[PDB]
């Protein structure tokens, strides 16, 4: 507002306009969302304020929660640069593999705090993971979809990815667990390895079918209730599992062994962030800087 100058605008994220800013008392640079209208419902406000308490190393820090006219702001900590730029800057030779596990295991501990303390993402994307120089990665917006809701594009006409999405939501399911963000991790995880996007879906039911065209059609053997679930069809095609080689080669078992844990159709199977962080593929696991250009 007037206690911040804007530098910039950082975008226009799924909640509303995002502008880097300075305190011009405090001097701290950070990231100020404006959040999208008439009322702001207090059970909000106090979902919010309760996130302050949140604090993790890989958690990106929510600074203030500011309510006045209609219009909240939420400020951040501020980093420079997201794991969608840096994968579309690391395109041509890959992001190396000690790095994406030095990421991947950052992630894992920061999911683990936000679960141990029942706190859910809900909608985690390469853009909604922030990286330094100091080879760190964070999670942004933890616990916001849950204080709102789940948003059909932004706040203005922007198409919101579904590439991430677990399937228990896809086919409907009311209650999300933490093992919503567990299959959206394990979907990133496969696109730094691949440099692909893993399920890159156009639409719900494009994006459900392009996850059973890879890992099978589910059945009552393999997720039972399946076939209960609100948008489940007796009609949808049967579609056999590929192997698990040919979807994110080259990388090897230990890393195939764990994003199969990871994108586990039930959700009662699939590996917590806890449990995950215990697998064998982290064994050698190191702290590599990665090169920024910024
Ligand atoms: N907390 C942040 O620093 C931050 C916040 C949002 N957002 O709320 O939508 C987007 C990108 C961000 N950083 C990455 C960034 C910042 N400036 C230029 C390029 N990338």
């Amino acid at each position: 507002m007037e206690n911040f100058q804007k530098v910039e605008k950082i975008g226009e994220g799924t909640y509303g306009v995002v502008y880097k800013a300075r305190n011009k008392l405090t001097g701290e640079v950070v990231a100020l969302k404006k959040i999208r209208t008439e009322g702001v419902p207090s059970t909000a406000i106090r979902e919010i304020s309760l996130l302050k308490e949140l604090n993790h190393p890989n958690i990106v820090k929510l600074l203030d929660v500011i309510h006045t006219e209609n219009k909240l702001y939420l400020v951040f900590e501020f980093l420079h640069q997201d794991l969608k730029k840096f994968m579309d800057a690391s395109a041509l030779t890959g992001i190396p593999l000690p790095l994406i596990k030095s990421y991947l295991f950052q992630l894992l501990q920061g999911l683990a705090f936000c679960h141990s303390h029942r706190v859910l993402h809900r909608d985690l994307k390469p853009q909604n993971l922030l990286i330094n120089t100091e080879g760190a990665i964070k999670l942004a917006d933890f616990g916001l979809a849950r204080a709102f809701g789940v948003p059909v594009r932004t706040y203005t006409h922007e198409v919101v990815t579904l590439w991430y999405r677990a399937p228990e939501i896809l086919l409907g399911c009311k209650y999300y667990s933490t093992a919503v963000d567990i299959w959206s991790l394990g979907c990133i995880f496969a696109e730094m390895v691949t440099r692909r996007a893993l399920f890159p879906g156009d639409s719900e039911i494009d994006q459900l079918f392009r996850i059973f065209r890879t890992l099978g059609t589910p059945d009552e053997v393999v997720w039972p209730g399946v076939t209960s679930m609100p948008d489940y069809k007796p009609s949808f095609p049967k579609w056999a599992r590929q192997d698990f080689s040919k979807v994110v080669p080259p990388l090897d078992e230990d890393g195939r062994s764990l994003l199969s844990q990871m994108l586990h159709y039930d959700p009662n199977k699939r590996i917590s962030a806890k449990a995950a962080l215990a697998h064998p593929f982290f064994q050698d696991v190191t702290k590599p800087v990665p090169h920024l250009r910024l």
